[PDB]
């Protein structure tokens, strides 16, 4: 699947402070490509929408095309650890 107006990326699982805050981990390439401040509101996609806050992502994760949501968020959204997903920047 593809994106003109978002990025895909690997879906993994929440840093373990993240659960219940509505954080969506981006590395600077992934936030600089959606020109997406952190706080900066993102959606995901997959079957479903939902939607977040964009949160920093850690040094060991910078250019792996992971984008970090935890199990209630990838729930809505509709997909799995390791799924392909769209991210979108909300305009």
């Amino acid at each position: 699947m593809e994106s003109n107006n978002g990025i895909i990326l690997r879906v993994a699982e929440a840093n373990s402070t993240d659960p219940g805050m509505s954080r969506v981990r981006l590395d600077e390439s992934s936030r600089r490509l959606l020109d997406a401040e952190i706080g900066d509101v993102v959606e995901i996609e997959k079957v479903r929408k939902t939607v977040g806050r964009v949160y920093r992502a850690r040094p060991e994760d910078e250019n792996k095309g992971i984008v970090r949501i935890d199990s209630v968020m990838r729930n809505n959204c509709g997909a799995s650890i390791g799924d392909k997903v769209k991210v979108r920047k909300v305009r």
